[PDB]
């Protein structure tokens, strides 16, 4: 499916996964898949929701799959992806708006999906890519996505939360 991951990858949108399948049964609802979007602070209806799951879902089961869901961040984006998941993931991070997302936008916002980090995790994440500033702007905010650096397997998959998180948030602006 147009698609070159590797098995280490096929992990990898495992946890962009959990964003919203709950019980991890390998079907993510439209009531679990606008828990997520919701949790962002979105709000998508019902009626859509299914059109967007319904967009990926390759079996129309009105669920998303750990295969579709997969599939999808590999058939969503084409070309500036991270540049698009990015304004989509900083205008969704930042919700004071300055440009910035600093700690909360960050962290409050791993706590929407679940992830729950330290004020000092989230303190120490934006480092990444903050430079010890204390936010991220599309441009800082983009070298996370775009990081690779120190992660080995690891990090990948913590900004890959936010691949959805902004991806799938995205999927709400296009099923239109
Ligand atoms: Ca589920
Ligand atoms: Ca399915
Ligand atoms: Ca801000």
């Amino acid at each position: 499916g147009s698609s070159n991951l590797t098995e280490e990858q096929i992990a990898e949108f495992k946890e962009a996964f959990a964003l919203f399948d709950k019980d991890n049964n390998g079907s993510i609802s439209s009531s679990e898949l606008a828990t997520v979007m919701r949790s962002l602070g979105l709000s998508p209806s019902e009626a859509e929701v299914n059109d967007l799951m319904n967009e990926i879902d390759v079996d129309g089961n009105h669920q998303i799959e750990f295969s579709e869901f997969l599939a999808l961040m590999s058939r969503q984006l084409k070309s500036n992806d991270s540049e698009q998941e990015l304004l989509e993931a900083f205008k969704v991070f930042d919700k004071n708006g300055d440009g910035l997302i600093s700690a909360a936008e960050l962290k409050h916002v791993l706590t929407s999906i679940g992830e729950k980090l330290t004020d000092a995790e989230v303190d120490d994440m934006l480092r990444e890519v903050s430079d010890g500033s204390g936010e991220i702007n599309i441009q800082q905010f983009a070298a996370l996505l775009s990081k690779g650096s120190s992660t080995g397997t690891r990090r990948k998959a913590l900004r890959n939360k936010i691949l959805a998180i902004a991806k799938v948030s995205r999927m709400f602006s296009v099923l239109r």
